[PDB]
């Protein structure tokens, strides 16, 4: 049995080795490690295929259609999508998931030197706007919250100009960098943290909220799926995942 693995690039998940390679060979990466590990638990044999857009995935409804990942499951040109791929009830509508290989939650990423130190006192103000990446899962914990100061938020990175979104983690990060403390990066902790160890002129504004988790995404009622799930269950009682995270994750 061989699935077909859709996924992005985007350190530290999924990306390009240095060469001084051909097939999986060609990769690293949190992801890469874990889909090892599984194929190894599980007993299967894949091939990674970074999808064309190197999107996520997200609901286009001015067409009516997805894209990234979620897409190559839902046309089954993909077995399994994998990456930091957050669980949102807009995706969960149109694929399955597994059981979570990774907990978490969202924050702010700032250029040092800010004196905001709180969500709610980023959003009672403008001079720093803020922004989360375009149709990712950070954007739909603040557009489908009935939370006042989520709504805020929503309403204030709407209105920002120039655009207040972006196309991935990258350009985020790299937009906290080159505006000084003008603009600051709503994300999740966990690419936060990567970031931030790795970017002495940035900083976290605040503590952690929400609950969101990373979960390997199937096609509707694949017969593998409780498979790849009780599988990452083992490698998480074995500690294996805490290692896999420190591995990947661990430090200004
Ligand atoms: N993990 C998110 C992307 C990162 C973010 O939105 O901050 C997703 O699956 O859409």
């Amino acid at each position: 049995i061989r699935y077909t693995v859709a996924t992005r690039v985007g350190k530290p998940y999924f990306s390009w080795r240095e060469e001084p390679y051909e097939g999986n060979e060609r990769f690293e990466g949190y992801a890469v490690d874990l889909i090892y590990m599984l194929a190894q638990e599980c007993k299967f044999d894949f091939n990674f295929e970074p999808v064309r857009d190197n999107k996520y995935g997200s609901y286009d409804a001015n067409t009516d259609e997805w894209d990234g990942i979620i897409r190559q499951l839902i046309d089954n040109n993909a077995q399994i999508g994998i990456c930091d791929l957050t669980i949102t009830q807009a995706r969960r509508s149109v694929v399955d998931f597994t059981v979570p290989f990774m907990q978490l939650g969202i924050s702010i990423l700032s250029y040092k030197g800010t004196d905001i130190g709180s969500l709610h006192d980023l959003v009672d103000q403008n001079k720093v706007q803020f922004g989360t990446i375009r149709g990712g899962a950070t954007s739909v914990y603040f557009s489908e919250s009935n939370d006042t100061d989520n709504r805020m938020a929503w309403n204030k990175m709407l209105s920002f100009k120039p655009d207040a979104f972006t196309k991935n983690n990258e350009e985020g990060v790299d937009r906290v960098k080159l505006s000084k403390g003008t603009y600051a990066f709503l994300m999740e902790t966990t690419n936060l943290q990567y970031y931030v160890q790795r970017n002495c002129e940035l900083t976290q504004i605040g503590e952690s909220f929400g609950e969101k988790h990373y979960g390997i995404a199937v096609p509707l009622n694949a017969d593998f799926r409780s498979n790849l799930s009780v599988g990452i269950l083992r490698l998480s009682e074995r500690g294996e995942l805490f290692k896999l995270r420190n591995k990947w994750f661990n430090s200004c």
